[PDB]
């Protein structure tokens, strides 16, 4: 009755593919063990949908045992949330584009939320936009699904046969290889038993901003810079709200060259200094350079797909990363690596970070972050962990020295010496350092405090204050690091948008990172599901939304 079923029969097919020389003797071996398991007595049927669950990119509901009889089907459990699931859809989208519904083929993401703001349908909705989910999809928000097959973690792709019939399980990201060698080979043999269907199954506004993912302010001309992740572009806009730069899009792409020419795949981070933009190119797994004396883009590292590389120290383009998130200048450039769960630095200049040698001009490394995907705090930079780090706020000054991490997958604030390389808790999460799950919505002084899912930070040097973007739980929240005091700043919680009105009075949604001006009387927050840059006042405490032309 749970994926245990496949655990014996399934490693034993594995170990036999690792001693497998010829692609034929891999696909004889997995039409082996169907044989096997299409011929066993008991199938391990998968339990049916439950009655009375939303679902997205279809007329009406999906059943297992009405709608998929004559199909091999991919159940993908995932959340949107997760860096890991995340990486896992350009794998699905390969797949959808090689075998149609007509193939015999369906993919159902059966969505299961870790955090409770990723139960409601519309922040689910946003999610398939944002990522481009073009296959069917159901918020399984009590995970039933998840709890009877005991999936263990995100993402779990669960293969059936056409009679529901459960014939493999991949656990976790980068099983691609298998995945395409599992269906293919599913497909081929239930077609040589004349088993699969050919039949069809149902599926299915110009705003100036789509799903800006983030936002910063140039120190000593008060220009923004706003990633518009869903049109894949940056933007240069005077502080009145004129566009004075449009850089990408509207389409995915990796082009360098001229402004009309550029091309970003659903940048996040961006930092200035200069008239020189850095961008955490996301998608594309890419540091970007903007320069806006010369008009030209560049790609400074990254080799443009998903790294696996936890200690890095290749120079620039010939060093792989992972999901860069949010940059700011140091002369070097620091790196939230949420791919893998790392702080990196780019050195712009040849210098030397705290605790390594002297580097070379353009090396791209780990600084701190084991790679492991935890809230631990340590004194040795390495032997910490972050988990999905999304945001970063530099605080060179005395007596701090210190780069704040929003910590999206804890739920903390951390702090990272620029002395010594200790990462340090703030607030939020519990002290079991492999704890992932201490969300909430709680004002208080250290652990008593509580986050969901915080994606920005920005330090305030006037007031020593830190801004926290608790993206969740849509709400500014403003920390004193001397005290370690955690408290709501504006937000009520709710997303029912508001242009103009009070701090304590408005609104956000799933606010993507933030930036305070020079001054310190402007707080800029990136309200990704609104579409909009909501200017916080910190001396009138109204909010505005800033008007783009």
């Amino acid at each position: 009755r749970s994926l245990s079923g496949l655990l014996p029969a399934q490693t034993s097919l594995e170990y036999a593919l690792l001693d497998a020389v010829t692609q034929q003797e891999k696909d004889s071996l997995v039409y082996q063990y169907l044989q096997k398991v299409d011929g066993w007595e008991q199938d391990l049927s998968v339990p049916e949908f439950p009655e009375g669950l939303e679902w997205l990119n279809t007329e009406e509901p999906i059943s297992v045992y009405k709608d998929l009889c004559g199909k091999i089907v991919v159940l993908d459990f995932f959340t949107y949330c997760c860096i890991n699931c995340i990486h896992l859809l350009p794998d699905l989208h390969a797949l959808e584009h090689t075998y149609s519904d007509k193939d015999g083929l369906l993919i159902i993401g059966v969505h299961s939320a870790k955090f409770p703001n990723e139960k409601v349908l519309d922040n689910i909705k946003s999610a398939v936009l944002r990522y481009n989910i073009t296959h069917p999809m159901v918020n399984d928000a009590d995970a039933s699904l998840w709890q009877e097959l005991e999936v263990s973690c995100w993402p779990t792709l669960v293969i059936l046969g056409p009679r529901g019939n459960m014939l493999f399980s991949l656990i976790g990201e980068g099983h691609k290889d298998k995945l395409f060698l599992y269906t293919s080979i599913a497909l081929k043999y239930y077609k040589d038993r004349g088993q699969i269907r050919d039949n069809k199954i149902g599926i299915k506004p110009p705003s100036p901003l789509l799903f800006p993912g983030k936002v910063t302010v140039d120190q000593v001309t008060d220009r923004l810079v706003i990633a518009d992740t869903g049109h894949h572009r940056i933007l240069v806009v005077w502080k009145n709200g004129q566009i004075q730069y449009s850089i990408g899009g509207p389409n995915p792409g990796r082009k360098d060259g001229i402004f009309s020419e550029s091309t970003f795949n659903s940048p996040q981070g961006v930092a200035i200094m200069n008239n020189i933009i850095y961008v955490a190119d996301t998608e594309n797994h890419l540091i970007r350079k903007i320069d806006l004396e010369a008009e030209k883009v560049s790609t400074v590292a990254g080799i443009g797909i998903q790294g696996t590389d936890k200690e890095g120290g290749a120079k620039g383009e010939q060093q792989p990363i992972s999901s860069p998130w949010d940059v700011v200048f140091g002369d070097i450039l620091w790196i939230a690596m949420a791919g893998t769960h790392q702080i990196w630095a780019l050195l712009l200049d040849s210098g030397k970070l705290p605790k390594k040698n002297e580097l070379t001009k353009g090396t791209c490394l780990r600084f701190a972050g084991s790679g492991n995907e935890e809230n631990r705090n340590n004194a040795y930079p390495h032997k910490a962990g972050f988990a999905q780090p999304s945001g970063l706020s530099l605080a060179s000054e005395d007596p701090w020295s210190c780069l704040f991490v929003a910590d999206s997958e804890s739920s903390t604030v951390r702090t990272v010496s620029l002395k010594d390389g200790a990462v340090k808790h703030l607030v939020g999460g519990e002290r079991d350092p492999m704890n992932l799950f201490a969300f909430g919505d709680v004002d208080g002084v250290g652990i008593n405090a509580k986050l969901q899912h915080p994606l920005g930070v920005t330090w305030d040097k006037k007031r020593n204050l830190l801004y926290v973007a608790d993206s969740y739980n849509h709400k500014i929240k403003v920390v004193d690091p001397k005290t370690k005091n955690c408290t709501t700043l504006a937000g009520t919680g709710d997303t029912n948008n508001v242009t103009s009105s009070s701090f304590t009075e408005s609104t956000f949604n799933e606010p993507g990172g933030l930036c305070i001006g020079e001054n310190g009387e402007l707080l800029y927050v990136a309200d990704t599901n609104n579409h909009q840059i909501k200017v916080m006042d910190l001396e009138t405490k109204m909010v505005s939304v800033l008007p783009i032309f």
